[PDB]
């Protein structure tokens, strides 16, 4: 109940919402059904436009129209966004030459300069070059302050998901607003688009932006608009906020658009219809800086102009549906169109399997346009698991394309021509950056980057201390002219072990062998320093990997490659090798394809055993170090190491092998050089953060060898390729993946051909920063580098994505 009975009499888009049943006046209560009786009269009014007229210049105040021309209009904050213009022969902020913003210009009682978030529904990255005709406000923004080329959002690309990331700074799967459906089953709960459900505090995780400000004394607009109320008057009421005393003034504001998402959706990214909702957001936007010239803050807030998502071209005839796949099709839920979701129809039907539900979906049409996964199989980069509200079977719909339960759900349920929601990575749901502003660069450039970055800058910009979220903070710092945050590198928490020959041969009882013993003061005074760490300049160029948790574990060195062997996990933590573009491949010699020889630097206790591997008839072994890529003959026993031994699934070493065989030494070719570290990660519990020990699910029959989850590579080069990348003066390029340790290639359709036409493809859909590596195993890459610690941090939030270009 609302007893709308009380009035809005000075009270219009009030800051604080008051409780309930009192009547409300804020710029959300259209949305509860709860404004007073006299909100629309009060605090709506469209009387005569948006925009003075020649005539309108020093009228008399009349309280009826949308917007004043009067002479008092300026101390009173309420004057048509035109009004100097028009009435005061003043210049529109568009029509200035820009001027670098080198301090802030403020009016006095403005302790820091005003942060205010434009966002834009749909705004896919392409429309700030193929619409430039049509955004003269905009451009001006995009040329005159810092801008990325894109902007890349979060999975799955919709728009709450996204806003609210932009928000908190958190990966859906932290924040809980996982898609635009959304069923609790802690709750037993429902979250849908239309509704009052969505309301509910509850669905909405972390702290966003507004919360973090209140709680630490800097006063917030309310971000949220009800669908009613129109730009124009959007922008009226932040300028008439921005005029509130010291006091009462909020530092930050929202001001949030439903176009051009809204016409994408019929008329699709590009269709003709669209020029026209561009159009209409630009002159919002000149509106805006007019308001802000007028009130003398054009040199003093800082503005960000920013998409929740792109726009893709999807029609109702590139429907897939799942009656075309499962015949069980009525006993399952589907969450349908740009990405699936699958569940149980009932929780009391004990029939319902996901295994075969999975099976039936998998590799069964040769055009197939969407592909099922369990999500802890998802490509790790698109951190969309941990969350209890995200389905376990899951379906990847190719971008141009949707999916449905039955034919009759798309004709009763064409409509549409546009839609978003893919993978994050994919070109059209890119979408835009642009800050101006005094702590914004002048007339800059910087590379694209991923929204959760968001959250911390905006923090930055307004002094806050951010609550911790998924943004690496300082990784943006080169957006910033002031303000930055000065990163420090986290602490090493486990020093290493650098152990010496300690255990004779015969004291190993692993069950290994090899044919070594074909078996010199000039190259045994060489083999004492390679295992001493003479040429650990050469595969370790970044320095030593920091462990950030309490371990035990030990340095090794050797002629080809070093590592950080995990005396608890019985293997390497991390393996570092330098493949100069002069390196040769060269092949497993006969005699050595079983071959495995026990280190004696590491005790027999500590290592893995070839018993084990023998007993475990699904489990076979692989090597970090690739025996492929020896510098010679005798520096290849050296890969031989039970220490440099990991398991693998048969499937997944015809992956492994193809990498280590061919692409290394392709990579080196093209890049002049690469360094590599590889090692295991375990996530068994997939929310994408180290396993401790005892997480670990799976062992090798009958040993303490812990199975990983997935294997991973870090590959660093030069920026600048004409210099080697064991020689580099300048920043460097990295390229790095997290493959899911599969027993099957389920994944890949085409895995029963050669390896050279599928292994690259899952590869780079298996893509990754350093920073996702990061987290999956406690390590800190890059060290001791020449580079500034704030651009380090930027190459390991970077995503080489293997996309063309925008
Ligand atoms: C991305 O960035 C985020 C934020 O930093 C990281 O997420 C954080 O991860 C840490 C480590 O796991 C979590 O710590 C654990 O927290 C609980 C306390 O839980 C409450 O307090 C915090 C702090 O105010 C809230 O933010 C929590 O909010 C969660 O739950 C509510 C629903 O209750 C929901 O509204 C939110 O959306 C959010 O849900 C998500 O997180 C939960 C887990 O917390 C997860 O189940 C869910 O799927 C969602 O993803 C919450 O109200 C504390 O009890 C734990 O202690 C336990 O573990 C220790 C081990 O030391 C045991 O010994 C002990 O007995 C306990 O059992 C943890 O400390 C932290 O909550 C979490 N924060 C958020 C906001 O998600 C991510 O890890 C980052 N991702 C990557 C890839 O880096
Ligand atoms: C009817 C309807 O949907 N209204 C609506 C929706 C969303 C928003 C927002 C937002 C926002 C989130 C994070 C930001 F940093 C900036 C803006 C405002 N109004
Ligand atoms: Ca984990
Ligand atoms: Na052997
Ligand atoms: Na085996
Ligand atoms: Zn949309």
């Amino acid at each position: 109940w609302t007893a709308t009975s009380g009035s809005c009499k000075g009270r219009c888009f009030e800051l604080q919402e008051v409780g309930p049943p009192d009547c409300r006046c804020d710029n959300l209560c259209k949305s509860y059904s709860s404004c007073c009786h006299d909100f629309d009269e009060l605090c709506l009014k469209t009387a005569r436009g948006w925009e003075c007229t020649k005539d309108r210049c020093g009228e008399v105040r009349n309280e009826e129209n949308a917007c004043h021309c009067s002479e008092d209009c300026l101390s009173r904050g309420d004057c048509c966004t035109n009004y100097q213009v028009v009435c005061k022969g003043e210049s529109h902020w568009v029509d200035d030459d820009c001027e670098e913003i080198k301090v802030p210009e403020c009016p006095a009682g403005f302790v820091r300069p005003p942060l205010i978030i434009f966002s834009v529904d749909g705004f896919r990255a392409s429309y700030m070059k193929k619409g430039s005709k049509v955004m003269p406000n905009i451009e001006k923004l995009r040329s005159c302050g810092t801008h990325a080329p894109y902007m890349r959002p979060v999975y799955p690309t919709k728009t709450f998901p996204n806003l609210y990331t932009l928000a908190t700074g958190l990966y859906p799967e932290s924040h809980g607003i996982v898609g635009n459906s959304m069923y609790d089953p802690v709750f037993d709960a429902s979250f849908h688009l239309r509704g009052r459900e969505k309301f509910n505090h509850r669905w909405w995780g972390g702290q966003p932006l507004w919360i973090t400000a209140t709680k630490q004394g800097v006063r917030a607009g309310t971000f949220f608009w009800s669908v009613s109320i129109p730009h124009e008057r959007r922008i009226l009421t932040i300028l008439q906020w921005l005029s509130l005393p010291d006091n009462e003034r909020p530092s930050v504001y929202a001001f949030y658009s439903e176009q051009p998402d809204f016409s994408g959706h019929k008329y699709g990214p590009f269709g003709p219809e669209m020029t026209n909702p561009l159009r209409e957001i630009d002159k919002t936007v000149g509106q805006l800086m007019d308001g802000l010239k007028q009130l003398r803050l054009h040199r003093c807030v800082n503005v960000i102009f920013v998409g929740d998502h792109g726009m893709e071209d999807v029609t109702c005839d590139r429907t897939e549906f799942l009656s075309n796949y499962l015949t069980n099709v009525d006993d399952i839920t589907l969450v349908p169109g740009t990405l699936g979701r699958i569940r149980a129809k009932s929780i009391n039907n004990s029939k319902y399997d996901p295994k075969t539900i999975i099976a039936a979906l998998t590799c069964k049409k040769p055009d197939q346009h969407f592909k099922p996964y369990m999500k802890q199989h998802l490509p790790k980069r698109l951190h969309y698991a941990n969350n209890r509200r995200i389905e376990d079977i899951h379906l990847l719909v190719d971008r141009r394309w949707h999916v449905a339960r039955k034919p009759l759900d798309v004709y009763k349920k064409c409509f549409f021509q546009g839609d978003h929601g893919f993978d994050n990575k994919v070109n059209s749901m890119q979408t835009v950056f642009v800050g101006y502003g005094p702590t914004f660069k002048y007339r800059t450039k910087v590379p694209p980057f991923e929204n959760i970055e968001l959250y911390n800058v905006m923090c930055d910009l307004l002094g806050l201390k951010p609550a911790p979220n998924n943004g690496t903070h300082g990784s943006l710092n080169h957006l910033l002219r002031t303000n930055t945050f000065r990163p420090t590198m986290p602490d090493e928490v486990s020093r290493p072990n650098y152990p010496g020959i300690m255990y004779l041969q015969s004291e190993f009882d692993l069950g290994c062998t090899c044919d070594d013993k074909v078996e010199n003061k000039l190259e045994e005074l060489n083999k004492r320093l390679h295992t001493k760490g003479s040429t650990k300049e050469r595969h370790l160029l970044y320095g030593r990997p920091a462990v950030l948790y309490r371990t035990s574990y030990d340095i090794l060195y050797h002629t080809d490659f070093e590592s950080g062997y995990s005396e608890i996990f019985l293997m390497p933590l991390w393996t570092s090798y330098t493949i100069s573009k002069q390196a040769e491949v060269s092949s497993i010699p006969e005699h050595l394809t079983n071959c495995v020889r026990p280190d004696v630097r590491v005790s027999p206790g500590f290592s893995q055993n070839c018993l084990a591997y023998k007993n475990d008839k699904q489990m076979s072994y692989g090597f970090l170090f690739p025996p492929y890529l020896s510098s010679s003959p005798e520096a290849k026993y050296d890969a031989f190491l039970v220490t440099n031994m990991v398991p693998m699934y048969p499937a997944f070493k015809r992956v492994w092998a193809y990498f280590q065989r061919v692409l290394v030494k392709k990579y080196a070719s093209e890049r002049n050089g690469v360094n590599v570290i590889s090692g295991p990660i375990f996530d068994y519990n997939y929310d994408g953060l180290r396993d401790t020990e005892d997480e670990i699910k799976q062992y090798v029959e009958g040993s303490s060898i812990p199975v990983p989850t997935h294997y991973y590579s870090i590959i660093t080069s030069c920026l600048d390729f004409t210099q080697p990348a064991d020689k580099c003066d300048g920043p460097l390029s990295v390229s790095s993946f997290i493959l899911p340790h599969r027993p099957d290639n389920d994944e890949s359709c085409n895995s029963s051909e050669d390896e050279s036409k599928w292994v690259e493809e899952l590869m780079k859909m298996h893509t990754a920063r350093v920073r996702d590596i990061e987290h999956l195993t406690g390590l800190d890459f890059y060290r001791k580098t020449s580079r500034s610690y704030s651009e380090i941090l930027t190459l390991k939030t970077y995503l080489h994505t293997y996309e063309s270009e925008i």
